[PDB]
């Protein structure tokens, strides 16, 4: 079992980012950090299709237009990071965005109309919990694109390796996820 550095996995984004950002028309700024620490080659080689699903949401999804960005006083063009950093026994990957944020109650108003749980107890969920629906299957008939990348699929390989996928967000003020993986 033989260790080598996270830059393996990460220096393959840079192009991608390019090319996702390029194809909706949005420009992004990409910085990531960390590329030193190091993992088994295994455990780098997992995780690159689950941190490529994080990544593409950010650009399509996460960081706005020009003029509707433009508005808000934020710069106009978005920055996406995606960062590796060796804490203590366990390996950490953070992927953040300066992008319009996850709605929270649009989570709690899909959670109550398709049973996953009921409303009087919306009130006990923590924000923490609310992002937690974006791991049930299906959360997102005539049309399906036979191909789909899921969310959970990254919660999976997370969990796989023993590993916690987190989704922190803040209306607005952009989104980041987190990965802790062991040794
Ligand atoms: C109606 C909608 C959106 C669904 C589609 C099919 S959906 S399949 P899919 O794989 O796309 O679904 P995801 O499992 O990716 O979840 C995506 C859900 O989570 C949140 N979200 C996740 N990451 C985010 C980020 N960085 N910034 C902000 N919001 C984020 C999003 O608001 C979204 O509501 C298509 C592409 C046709 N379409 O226009």
């Amino acid at each position: 079992i033989r260790m080598v550095p996270i830059s393996f996995v990460f220096n393959r984004f840079p192009r991608m980012v390019r090319d996702l950002a390029k194809k909706m028309n949005k420009e992004v700024n990409f910085i990531m950090r960390g590329e030193d620490t190091e993992l088994d080659r295994t455990f780098v080689e997992e995780i690159g299709e689950p941190l490529l699903h994080l990544l593409r949401n950010a650009i399509d999804h996460g960081i706005e237009p020009k003029e509707e960005r433009i508005a808000k006083g934020k710069p106009p063009i978005g920055t996406l990071i995606l960062s590796a950093r060796h804490e203590g026994n366990n390996v950490v990957i953070e992927v953040e965005d300066d992008g319009r944020g996850i709605d929270k109650e649009k989570i709690i108003r899909k959670a109550i109309e398709k049973g996953l749980i009921d409303e009087s107890k919306a009130a006990t969920l923590s924000d923490q919990e609310i992002l937690n629906f974006l791991f049930v299957p299906g959360f997102s008939v005539s049309e399906v694109s036979g191909r789909g990348v899921g969310m959970d699929v990254v919660k999976n390989v997370v969990e796989s390796l023993n590993g916690s996928i987190s989704i922190e967000s803040e209306k607005d003020k952009g989104t980041k996820v987190t990965i802790r993986l062991p040794l």
